[PDB]
Parts: structure tokens; C-alpha cells; sequence
């Protein structure tokens, strides 16, 4: 590796651990803000486009109940998707802006990303081709360089977790999962299409797993459909562990020989995971079109420019059933949540 990447690497590694020794906390409150519409809903959180009454800028703010979190036993991954979310800077991560809390909810205002979830675009064009895919796919690579050398892992890779900016580059969302581990973590977490084998047969498993869901993202955006897909997650789960996969004709051979290599069910034969760590995957055949530092600095032009009217459009969402935030006369939960 060229000592620059080396020394961009250190000083990364430094910027983010004193953000992470010294996390910020409350940093705006609710009535600072208009509710606007609902971007995305789970089980104990939802996403919404919102306006600052003063500046008039629009962000997208995460709500999670906090009862919820503690009823769904996500206590932990909440803290850590804060504090990890306040602390990285990297051009295709979204970027915290604000973060308070109050009675009932925890709150994260990111900055609002108007192109929409990759999963739409590419359900809509049916599959990218292969440059297209490449494009997204070296973004990722050194997305999981820079959180990887921070001894992050990220374990919610997916299309839904991809947004596509106005330039038609990446922005990651939900940290939910993320957590920093030197070392093995055990945690089942992560959607069934995406896990790693390890996951799956309860291990303790390291950062091989977000290298295993790079090369399902990578199927899925050239075939159009994930590679072990089937009805039901006990199904999918016994494709995951046998070790096959079947590529459609269409895929060139380097994309396959690709695949084969960050879809090994050994961890310890997994691109990503050997003596080279992350340069046998930028050095690979695929990737030979691609220039690494042009993508980091934004200067290729994308294949794909999301279509939107300004940065309050919210066509590129779908719609949901809108909710009140409700916020209780009486504090929930708050020894749980000191840290936020
Ligand atoms: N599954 C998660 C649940 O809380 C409901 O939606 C969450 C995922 N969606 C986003 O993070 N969307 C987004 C959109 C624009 C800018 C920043 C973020
Ligand atoms: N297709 C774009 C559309 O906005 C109109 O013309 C633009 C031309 N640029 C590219 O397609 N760039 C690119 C870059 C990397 C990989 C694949 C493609």
C-alpha cells in the first residue's frame, strides 16, 4: 500500500477516536424542527423528512422509541449507532448533523439524501450492468477500508441501506448494527439474504462478514435478485452454509471469479480476510477499470443521476401511514439511555 493511504488511514484512525473518546450529546431539540413526511418505518423507529424552522434546511431525522429499543432488547446497538455515527467522516457515509433526546425518544438528524434508497432504483431498472454495479461496488470497498482500519463493523449491508445522492454516488445509512470490535463479536443480527455463514452457525465472527454481504450486494445489483434466495429465511439459510451458487450466463467471467472469492464459506479463505486484506479485492480483475482515488474524490461521473425536483422532494420514497411523535409527560428509560 502507498504511503499515502497509509498516512490517510492514520490521521482517519485519529480523528475518529477522539470523537469516539468524547462523543457529542444534545445538539438541538424536537421544536426546532417541522415534520414534513415519513421516509421509512421499523419496529421501533421510523425516518422523517423534516425543516429547520430557522435555516430553513431539510435533514432526515430518525426517531426511536425508547421503550421499544428496550423491549427489542436494542439498547447497546442504539448507543452504538450514535456514538459511531458522531464520530466518522468518509465521502459515501451519511453525516450526523444533530442528536438530543427527550421523555420517550432518542433522535438523529442526518443530512436528507432526495435520491432515494439504491433498492428502488434497482427493482425498477430490473439489474445494473456491470460498470454500473462496479461504480456502487468500489464505493463500498472503501467505505469498509475506512470503517474496517477503525475497527468498525458495519453488519447491515443492503440495498435498502444504499442512498443515492444528487451526484449519483452512495451515501450508507443505518448504523444500527454497527458496533467497534477488535476481535470476534456473536450477535445474530443482519437481513436473512445477507448473512454470512458464520452468522448463521452462531460463531463468533469478525469483519470477514461484511465482505461475505459485499458479494451478495454485488449479485444482486448484476443479476437483479440475491444469490441464495429462497421463500422463506430456514431456506435461505441452508443455500448460505452449503457452499454453491449458480451465476446467471450473462455475468463476465471475472465478476464470477470475483464472487467465488468473497462468497467463501472458509472465513479464512475470504477476499478481505487473507494476508492482503482489502487490496486482493481492489486488485482483482473486476476491478481493473476502476480508478480508486477518482471515486473517493467524486470526480467520475456516475451512470445514474436520481431524478428530483429540489432538496424537500420526497418522490423517491415511498409513502407510509404518518404518526404523531408523541412525547410522554414523564421520562422513560432514562438510566438506560445516560450516554445519548
Ligand atoms: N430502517 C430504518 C428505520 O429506522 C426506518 O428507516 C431507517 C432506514 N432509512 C434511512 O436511514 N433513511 C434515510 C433517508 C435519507 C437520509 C438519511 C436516511
Ligand atoms: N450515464 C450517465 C447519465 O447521467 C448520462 O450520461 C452519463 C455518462 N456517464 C456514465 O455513464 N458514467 C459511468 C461511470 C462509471 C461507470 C459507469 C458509467
Amino acid at each position: 500500500e502507498q504511503e499515502s493511504v497509509k498516512e490517510f488511514l492514520a490521521k482517519a484512525k485519529e480523528e475518529f477516536l477522539k470523537k469516539w473518546e468524547s462523543p457529542s450529546q444534545n445538539t438541538a431539540q424536537l421544536d426546532h424542527f417541522d415534520r414534513i413526511k415519513t421516509l421509512g418505518t421499523g419496529s421501533f423507529g421510523r425516518v422523517m423528512l423534516v425543516k429547520h424552522k430557522e435555516t430553513g434546511n431539510h435533514y432526515a431525522m430518525k426517531i426511536l422509541d425508547k421503550q421499544k429499543v428496550v423491549k427489542l432488547k436494542q439498547i447497546e446497538h442504539t448507543l452504538n449507532e450514535k456514538r459511531i455515527l458522531q464520530a466518522v467522516n468518509f465521502p459515501f457515509l451519511v453525516k450526523l448533523e444533530f442528536s438530543f433526546k427527550d421523555n420517550s425518544n432518542l433522535y438523529m438528524v442526518m443530512e436528507y439524501v432526495p435520491g432515494g434508497e439504491m433498492f428502488s432504483h434497482l427493482r425498477r431498472i430490473g439489474r445494473f450492468s456491470e460498470p454500473h454495479a462496479r461504480f456502487y461496488a468500489a464505493q463500498i470497498v472503501l467505505t469498509f477500508e475506512y470503517l474496517h482500519s477503525l475497527d468498525l463493523i458495519y453488519r447491515d449491508l443492503k440495498p435498502e441501506n444504499l442512498l443515492i445522492d444528487q451526484q449519483g454516488y452512495i451515501q450508507v445509512t443505518d448504523f444500527g448494527f454497527a458496533k467497534r470490535v477488535k476481535g470476534r463479536t456473536w450477535t445474530l443480527c443482519g437481513t436473512p439474504e445477507y448473512l454470512a455463514p458464520e452468522i448463521i452457525l452462531s460463531k463468533g465472527y469478525n469483519k470477514a462478514v461484511d465482505w461475505w454481504a459485499l458479494g451478495v450486494l454485488i449479485y444482486e445489483m448484476a443479476a437483479g435478485y440475491p444469490p441464495f434466495f429462497a421463500d422463506q429465511p430456514i431456506q435461505i439459510y441452508e443455500k448460505i452454509v452449503s457452499g454453491k451458487v449458480r451465476f446467471p450466463s450473462h455475468f463476465s467471467s471475472d465478476l464470477k471469479d470475483l464472487l467465488r472469492n468473497l462468497l467463501q464459506v472458509d472465513l479464512t479463505k475470504r477476499f478481505g480476510n487473507l494476508k492482503n486484506g482489502v487490496n486482493d479485492i481492489k486488485n482483482h480483475k473486476w476491478f481493473a477499470t476502476t480508478d480508486w482515488i477518482a471515486i473517493y474524490q467524486r470526480k467520475v461521473e456516475a451512470p445514474f443521476i436520481p431524478k428530483f425536483k429540489g432538496p424537500g422532494d420526497t418522490s423517491n420514497f415511498d409513502d407510509y401511514e404518518e404518526e404523531e411523535i408523541r412525547v410522554s409527560i414523564n421520562e422513560k428509560c432514562g438510566k438506560e439511555f445516560t450516554e445519548f
